[PDB]
C-alpha cells in the first residue's frame, strides 16, 4: 500500500502558470513588444527565463546589451515575487485541501516535486505547510523534469524509496520523470496530452484517498 | 442583435473525436503498426481520411498498393459508421438542447457548420434535427477549416450574412474559419489553443442564450 504521494506543485495543487504569464505580459509590453498572449506563452512553459526572455526578444527583434539582458530577466523575476504576494488558500485546486488531510489521517508521507523555487511560501500561503513532511529543494536537484531527480529527493526526504510512492502530475515531462524514479504517476489533465499508458483524471477533484487506493491495487 | 448561430458538431454538439481515434487504432492494430495512441490522433484532427492513413502508415516507413490503400480507408470509414450507430440524446453536450430551444422560440436562426460528412445521420440520432434550419454540406465546399467556406456556407444557407451570426467551435482552425467569414466566434475550451483575442467558455454548459447575447453587444 502506498507509503507516500509526490505532489507536482503547478497544475496539481494550484497555478503559478498565470503569475508567470502576467509577468512576462508586463514586461513585454514595458518595453514595446506585443503578441506575448497566452497561446505564445505555450513556448515559455518550462524553459528557463533565459530562453522564454530571447523567444519574446526574438518576436520585435529587438538586440539588447548583457547588461540590459541581465536587467530584465530581473525586472520579470520582481513582477513575479510582487504578484504571488497575494495568493491565498482560496488558490488551492478542487479537492487537494481534502485529499491532503486524508493522506495525513492516514499517516501516508506528504512531499512536494516542484520546480517553483517559491514553492515553501505558496504552501505557507495557502496553508497547507502542515501537511507537507517535506519540500524537495529544485536548487539542491541536479536535472529538472523529465528527470526523474526531482521526484527522488521528494521521496527520500521523506524517507520512502520512490517505489513505495504515487506522482500526480498535469505535466507530460512530469509523468516520465514520475515513471523513471520508479513511482506510479496518476495525471490530471486529457490523455491527448499525458499519455494513455496512465491512469488520468478529467480535474484535481477526482484525486480522493479511495481512488488513490483503487490504482495502487491495479497496477 | 445576431440572426443565426453557426455550430461546430464535434466538441461542441458532441464528441466524434472519440469514435475516429478507436477506428484508426483498430485498423492500425490490425495491420501490426504500433504508436497510434490519443497524442498521435492530435495530429489526425482536421486532416483528410487519405493523409490520416498515409500519417499512420509514415510510422513505419511502409507502403501498400494503392487499391488495398483505398480497402484500409474504407475498413476505417465502414467502422467508425459502425460506432456511430449508438448515437443518441444523451450524447448531447450539457446546455446545448436548453441552447437550441433558446434560440428557436427567439426566432434565431440554427445551422450546422461542421466537416462531418455524417452531420444530418447525427443530428436524427441526437433528436436535433428540429432545431436546424440548415446543414452546410461539406462536400459542396472548395476549402476545409481554417478556410471560412463552411461558415459562410451555413449562414447562406438560413439566409444571414456571416456578419449577422455567432460560431461557436472547440478547435483554433474552426476559430479562424469563423473570424474569416466575418461572423462572431465563441471558443470553448482554453486561450493556450483558441487566442486571446476572441472570447472562450471553459464548457458548452456557459453557451446560454444570455451569454451570447452579452458577448454580441461587447464587441
Ligand atoms: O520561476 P519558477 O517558478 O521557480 C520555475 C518555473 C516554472 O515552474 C513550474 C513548477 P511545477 O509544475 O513542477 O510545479 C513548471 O511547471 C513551469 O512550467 C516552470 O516554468
Ligand atoms: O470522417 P468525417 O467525420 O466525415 C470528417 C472528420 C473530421 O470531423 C471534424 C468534425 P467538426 O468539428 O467540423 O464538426 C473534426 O473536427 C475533424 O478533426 C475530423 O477529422
Ligand atoms: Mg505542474
Ligand atoms: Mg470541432
Amino acid at each position: 500500500m502506498f507509503k507516500a504521494v509526490l505532489f507536482d506543485l503547478d497544475g496539481v495543487i494550484t497555478d503559478t502558470a498565470e503569475y508567470h504569464f502576467r509577468a512576462w505580459k508586463a514586461l513585454a509590453e514595458e518595453i514595446g513588444i506585443n503578441g506575448v498572449d497566452r497561446q505564445f506563452n505555450e513556448q515559455l512553459k518550462g524553459v528557463s527565463r533565459e530562453d522564454s526572455l530571447q523567444k519574446i526578444l526574438d518576436l520585435a527583434d529587438k538586440k539588447v546589451s548583457a547588461e540590459e539582458f541581465k536587467e530584465l530577466a530581473k525586472r520579470k523575476n520582481d513582477n513575479y515575487v510582487k504578484m504571488i504576494q497575494d495568493v491565498s488558500p482560496a488558490d488551492v485546486y478542487p479537492g487537494i485541501l481534502q485529499l491532503l488531510k486524508d493522506l495525513r489521517s492516514n499517516k501516508i508521507k506528504i512531499a512536494l516535486a516542484s520546480a517553483s523555487k517559491n514553492g515553501p511560501f505558496l504552501l505557507e500561503r495557502m496553508n497547507l505547510t502542515g501537511y507537507f513532511d517535506a519540500i524537495a529543494d529544485p536548487a539542491e536537484v541536479a536535472a529538472s523534469k523529465p528527470a526523474p531527480d526531482i521526484f527522488i529527493a521528494a521521496a527520500h526526504a521523506v524517507g520512502v524509496a520512490p517505489s513505495e510512492s504515487i506522482g500526480l502530475e498535469d505535466s507530460q515531462a512530469g509523468i516520465q520523470a514520475i515513471k523513471d524514479s520508479g513511482a506510479l504517476p496518476i495525471g490530471v489533465g486529457r490523455p491527448e496530452d499525458l499519455g494513455d499508458d496512465i491512469v488520468i483524471v478529467p480535474d484535481t477533484s477526482h484525486y480522493t484517498l479511495e481512488f488513490l487506493k483503487e490504482v495502487w491495487l491495479q497496477k
